[PDB]
């Protein structure tokens, strides 16, 4: 478990630092993914990215499936996201560096993503939908941008229990 950046502070606007070859593999990358992961299940999040506990480095972890849009658990380094189309789909997204607050957003429906894993094996993979957005949103936190810069409609940015009370 680790700190959670809070949006202001400016070490979530860098843009992050590639993960270094050397380390794939290591000790050291494993304590980060571990404490990642803990972190993020311990806040109940669908997605984190090593910037948001100020950690300088292009490593995101994302992953959701339970009692119903299931996505799968990823650790991805080094991303790099092509759309692969112009079609654009708007949808409800929070994050625990803006505690209190959703927004709609609107992002590509359709992405292929590449990175490494923590191995250094390649990963290539084409997704849509909510998949798609989740490695949008937690890929925007490696170039430093939060997701209240990728509003386009402000009718639907708000306090959560005001926007949802249930
Ligand atoms: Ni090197
Ligand atoms: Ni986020």
């Amino acid at each position: 478990i680790r700190e959670i950046l809070k949006m202001g502070d400016e070490r979530l606007l860098r843009i992050a630092q590639p993960v270094p070859s050397e380390l794939l593999g290591s000790e050291e990358l494993q304590r980060l993914i571990d404490d990642m992961f803990e972190t993020m299940h311990h806040v109940g999040g669908v997605g984190l990215a090593a910037p948001q506990i100020g950690v300088d480095l292009q490593l995101v972890i994302f992953g959701f499936e339970r009692s119903e849009p299931a996505v799968p658990p990823t650790i991805l380094l080094n991303p790099r996201i092509t759309p692969l189309d112009d079609e654009m789909e708007e949808g409800w997204e929070g994050c625990l560096s803006v505690p209190g607050l959703r927004g709609a957003v609107s992002r590509h429906r359709r992405i292929r993503y590449q990175g490494l894993d923590p191995q250094g094996q390649p990963i290539d993979r084409s997704v849509e939908g909510f998949h798609a957005r989740v490695v949008q949103h937690e890929c925007d936190h490696l170039i430093g941008r939060l997701y209240p810069s990728r509003i386009t409609d402000f009718s639907k940015f708000g306090f959560t229990e005001v926007l949802f009370p249930d």
